[PDB]
């Protein structure tokens, strides 16, 4: 699956919108539009990121995993909000196939070991 | 474990690549070469590494950053930032990106998604 589309989200007036130039463009396209669209074109796994959660180790936009996971049987590789052991948990039990860390691993390395012994 | 992956957003400076964090935002202190390297050991399945400067432009990935990475890890390496035409792909894949990631470019000519992924 060498072909990864990339889709950063949030939010908008309530509706899930797609944003472009590192998430400060709203498209106008809707996030479920999107979703369908890309795997049509021939994209082999997507990243969806929230972008709301982003830096915040609050946890990631499991309800925006559980909305898209239907829309798709593309691998997707959860992004955005990860700050703590259970948050890949519940990822993974939405539907994400990988979860991605970036700012709680700088800090924590240590998670990154947690989590991966602990999926193996 | 292949279910977890470490994303890495970094951007040069003094001629040296750092790592950020909170959206791109916080430099770190880290030197790259020294993070991708610390990331394997801690067990990543797999790099996201995003050229914070090319993220949005449309005007290549970051080949340098990319065949920087490379030698120091034996994960695989997903190259993200700046794609903008088809031999930008290629131009990654060719100094050891794995899988290459589009976002920006894509929503604009979702076309962009059909001509990588049908080359593979």
């Amino acid at each position: 699956q060498a072909v990864v589309v990339a889709i950063d989200a949030k939010r908008v007036d309530g509706e899930f919108m797609v944003f472009t130039y590192s998430g400060k463009k709203n498209t106008g396209i809707l996030l479920r539009d999107w979703v369908v669209e890309v795997e049509k074109r021939g994209a082999g796994e997507i990243l969806l990121t929230s972008i709301d959660r982003d830096g915040t180790k609050s946890g990631y936009d499991t309800e925006m995993i559980r909305f898209v996971r239907p829309l798709t049987t593309l691998p997707i590789i959860a992004s955005g909000g990860a700050g703590k052991m259970e948050h890949f948990l519940e990822a993974f039990l939405r539907g994400a196939d990988k979860v991605s860390i970036n700012t709680a691993a700088v800090e924590n390395p240590s998670l990154i070991t947690q989590i991966a012994q602990t999926f193996g």
